[PDB]
């Protein structure tokens, strides 16, 4: 109940919201129903318009004008952001050449400079060149502060959790708005876009930037918007609390746009009809800087203009229906669209059965437009499975593409041209980041980045300390000018033992074999040096990964290749080689085809044993550093050491084979040169985060073999690729991916078919970070090179994502 017969006299746009039932004059109120009855009146001034003429100016002050023209409108704070143009022969700020802004200027009393985030619903990459004749302003924003040529949201590519994101740090399934809608099983509550569930506070985890700012005395803006708040009044509003007295004055404002996502939805993302929307938020943005500049904050303020998602071309005919795969559609709730999540219409109903459902889902129809997914196997660059309000059944749809259950749904709810949702990396769902104002860099173009990381940043520009979030703290810091970041290494945890000879063949008793009983000073002295390490200078580039956990494990030095060996896991946490452009590839010759070494340095119960995999019927096993890659014949012995073998189910074997066998040299070939490190991940309760011993699901049958349920390499080289990876002065380039373990190939349609025509493909949909290893694996890479560290965290942070341009 709202009593709403209080008065906002002197409470227009309040930023303190006042408690039920005393009535509201604040932003929110009017999607509360809570404003007092002269909210519109005094609140909500139209007349006249939003801009001086003329014939207005030095006017005698009217208060119901929308804004003023008046001599005193500059000390009241409310000029129409054209005032000093119309009137006192100013020019536009979009007029105006840039100029460095160097140091803040700010008037006195201004503590620290104002950050304004400008956001802009829909906003794709791609409109920053293709719609720049019709956005001056913007195009001003971009080519004198800072800008990168786009910012990649995350998954689902939806506003709620992209919005949320950016005010966190933390991925969807952390903060929890892991979609435009959802249910949430224990609560046993719905989300939706429409409605009052989504103002519960109970659905929004981590802690956004204006609870942040808060918390440490930095006063916000608030930075929602009622929707029937014209833009012009949402700036005027800013502009205002910009000239509040000193104590009451907010360090941080949102602006937010409904468009051009609004438009996009009708019309596509390149309509014609899109232009106007365009021209119609750069029109905002000028109103902004004309009016900053009015109260000289233009070279005071930090502006960030910043989109949620894209848009992309989807049409209503372009709709897959489940009730062509499904017998059973009536026993499940679908989220449809752009993406899918199934889960039981009841859960009384104990016929309803997953594992039925995603198989008669999978590989259909010659050109199925969905995959669907297990959540857990979902590429884990997604991070989209750690939160309750996933569901167990996930569907990936193609770009242009909608799911929905029936046809029913589809023209029983072609209205729309355009949406969004799709995984994170296709081009068109990328969008836009823009930073001006004396914090940001001068005319300065930056690297593509991840949404995740602005939160940081944000926190940066207002002194502010972050919560913990998913952001790398310094990964952005060449895009500041000042308030870097400087963070220091973490500390290795556990360090390294270096075992030597300690163990005779006879101890062993794996149940393995190899045919290696052939019979030198010459060749003995060198085996003897590469086993202690004098080929380590040469794969180890970047010095040895730090373990950030306490474990026991060895340092294994060989001719090809160095390894950290896991006492506990019984195989390496990571495997290091370098292969030139020049190194030649062989096949694993006919005595050695099922040939396994007992490794002397390695005690019989830290080892494997064969007879394990003998036994298990499903598992099979394979080598981290390839066999193919041998420098000689006699240094591919040490790739047959049980020290050097994993667990590998024949189906994963024939993708791991390829890369290793083919794509790796590949990589050498046109790199010129590549240092490979690879290894196991165990994320058995999908947490994106490194499982310990306990939380392993499976083993090698009869064994503590335990099995992986992905496996990483991260590939680097030189950025010049003029020099070989392993004689480079300068930045680095890097590729990754964590391909899943699987017993099967299903996720890849054609895989019956040679592996040259879906393995390199598997393989760009499982691209990584060298970060995502990092937190699956609890180690810390690249810790030795000349290198900055913030360059190092950026490096770390990049994705290869395989799309065009
Ligand atoms: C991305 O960045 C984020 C932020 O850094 C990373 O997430 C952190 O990861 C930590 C490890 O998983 C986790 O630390 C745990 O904290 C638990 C207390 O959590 C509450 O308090 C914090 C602080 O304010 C709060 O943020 C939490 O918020 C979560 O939950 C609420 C309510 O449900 C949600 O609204 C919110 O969105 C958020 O949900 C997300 O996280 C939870 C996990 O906490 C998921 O379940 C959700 O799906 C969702 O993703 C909480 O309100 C604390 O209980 C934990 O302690 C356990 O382990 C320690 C070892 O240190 C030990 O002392 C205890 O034994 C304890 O175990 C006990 O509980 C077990 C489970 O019931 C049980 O098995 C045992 O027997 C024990 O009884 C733990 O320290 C931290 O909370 C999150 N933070 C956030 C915001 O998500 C994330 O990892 C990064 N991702 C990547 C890929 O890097
Ligand atoms: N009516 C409205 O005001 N909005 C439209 C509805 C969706 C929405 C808005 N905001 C607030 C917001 C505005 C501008 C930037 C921004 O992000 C930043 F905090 F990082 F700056 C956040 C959200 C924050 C979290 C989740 C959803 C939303 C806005
Ligand atoms: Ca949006
Ligand atoms: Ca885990
Ligand atoms: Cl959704
Ligand atoms: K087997
Ligand atoms: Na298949
Ligand atoms: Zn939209």
């Amino acid at each position: 109940w709202t009593a709403t017969s209080g008065s906002c006299k002197g409470r227009c746009f309040e930023l303190q919201e006042v408690g039920p039932p005393d009535c509201r004059c604040d932003n929110l109120c009017k999607s509360y129903s809570s404003c007092c009855h002269d909210f519109d009146e005094l609140c909500l001034k139209t007349a006249r318009g939003w801009e001086c003429t003329k014939d207005r100016c030095g006017e005698v002050r009217n208060e119901e004008n929308a804004c003023h023209c008046s001599e005193d409108c500059l000390s009241r704070g409310d000029c129409c952001t054209n005032y000093q143009v119309v009137c006192k022969g100013e020019s536009h700020w979009v007029d105006d050449d840039c100029e460095e802004i160097k140091v803040p200027e700010c008037p006195a009393g201004f503590v620290r400079p104002p950050l304004i985030i400008f956001s802009v619903d829909g906003f794709r990459a791609s409109y920053m060149k293709k719609g720049s004749k019709v956005m001056p302003n913007i195009e001003k924003l971009r080519s004198c502060g800072t800008h990168a040529p786009y910012m990649r949201p995350v998954y689902p590519t939806k506003t709620f959790p992209n919005l949320y994101t950016l005010a966190t740090g933390l991925y969807p399934e952390s903060h929890g708005i892991v979609g435009n809608s959802m249910y949430d099983p224990v609560f046993d509550a719905s989300f939706h876009l429409r409605g009052r569930e989504k103002f519960n506070h109970r659905w929004w985890g981590g802690q956004p930037l204006w609870i942040t700012a808060t918390k440490q005395g930095v006063r916000a803006g608030t930075f929602f918007w009622s929707v029937s708040i014209p833009h012009e009044r949402r700036i005027l509003t800013i502009l205002q609390w910009l000239s509040l007295p000193d104590n009451e004055r907010p360090s941080v404002y949102a602006f937010y746009s409904e468009q051009p996502d609004f438009s996009g939805h009708k019309y596509g993302p390149f309509g014609p009809e899109m232009t106007n929307p365009l021209r119609e938020i750069d029109k905002t943005v000028g109103q902004l800087m004309d009016g900053l500049k009015q109260l000289r904050l233009h070279r005071c303020v930090n502006v960030i203009f910043v989109g949620d998602h894209g848009m992309e071309d989807v049409t209503c005919d372009r709709t897959e229906f489940l009730s062509n795969y499904l017998t059973n559609v009536d026993d499940i709730t679908l989220v449809p669209g752009t993406l899918g999540r199934i889960r039981a219409k009841s859960i009384n109903n104990s016929k309803y059965d997953p594992k039925t459902i995603i198989a008669a889902l999978t590989c259909k129809k010659p050109d199925q437009h969905f995959k669907p997914y297990m959540k857990q196997h979902l590429p884990k660059r997604l991070h989209y499975a750690n939160n309750r309000r996933i569901e167990d059944i996930h569907l990936l749809v193609d770009r242009r593409w909608h799911v929905a259950r029936k046809p029913l749904d589809v023209y029983k709810k072609c209205f729309f041209q355009g949406d969004h949702g799709f995984d994170n990396k296709v081009n068109s769902m990328q969008t836009v980041f823009v930073g001006y104002g004396p914090t940001f860099k001068y005319r300065t173009k930056v690297p593509p980045f991840e949404n995740i990381e602005l939160y940081n940043v944000m926190c940066d520009l207002l002194g502010l300390k972050p919560a913990p979030n998913n952001g790398t703290h310094g990964s952005l810091n060449h895009l500041l000018r000042t308030n870097t970041f400087r963070p220091t290494m973490p500390d290795e945890v556990s360090r390294p033992n270096y075992p030597g000879i300690m163990y005779l063949q006879s101890e062993f008793d794996l149940g393995c074999t190899c045919d290696d009983k052939v019979e030198n000073k010459l060749e003995e002295l060198n085996k003897r040096l590469h086993t202690k390490g004098s080929t380590k200078e040469r794969h180890l580039l970047y010095g040895r990964p730090a373990v950030l956990y306490r474990t026991s494990y060895d340092i294994l030095y060989h001719t090809d290749f160095e390894s950290g060996y896991s006492e506990i896991f019984l195989m390496p946490l990571w495997t290091s080689y370098t292969i030139s452009k020049q190194a030649e590839v062989s096949s694993i010759p006919e005595h050695l085809t099922n040939c396994v070494r007992p490794d002397v340095r390695v005690s019989p119960g830290f080892s494997q044993n064969c007879l394990a995999y003998k036994n298990d019927k499903q598992m099979s096993y394979g080598f981290l550093f390839p066999p193919y890659l041998s420098s000689s014949p006699e240094a591919k012995y040490d790739a047959f050491l049980v020290t050097n073998m994993v667990p590998m189910y024949p189906a994963f074997k024939r993708v791991w084979a390829y890369f290793q066998r083919v794509l790796v040299k590949k990589y050498a070939s046109e790199r010129n040169g590549v240092n490979v490190i690879s290894g196991p991940i165990f994320d058995y309760n999908y947490d994106g985060l490194r499982d310990t011993e306990d939380e392993i699901k499976q083993y090698v049958e009869g064994s503590s073999i335990p099995v992986p349920t992905h496996y990483y390499s991260i590939i680097t080289s030189c950025l010049d690729f003029t020099q070989p990876a392993d004689k480079c002065d300068g930045p680095l380039s890097v590729s990754s991916f964590i391909l899943p373990h699987r017993p099967d190939n299903d996720e890849s349609c054609n895989s019956s078919e040679d592996e040259s025509k879906w393995v390199e493909e598997l393989m760009k949909m499982h691209t990584a970070r060298v970060r995502d290893i990092e937190h699956l694996t609890g180690l810390d890479f690249y810790r030795k090179t000349s290198r900055s560290y913030s360059e190092i965290l950026t490096l770390k942070t990049y994705l290869h994502t395989y799309e065009s341009e």
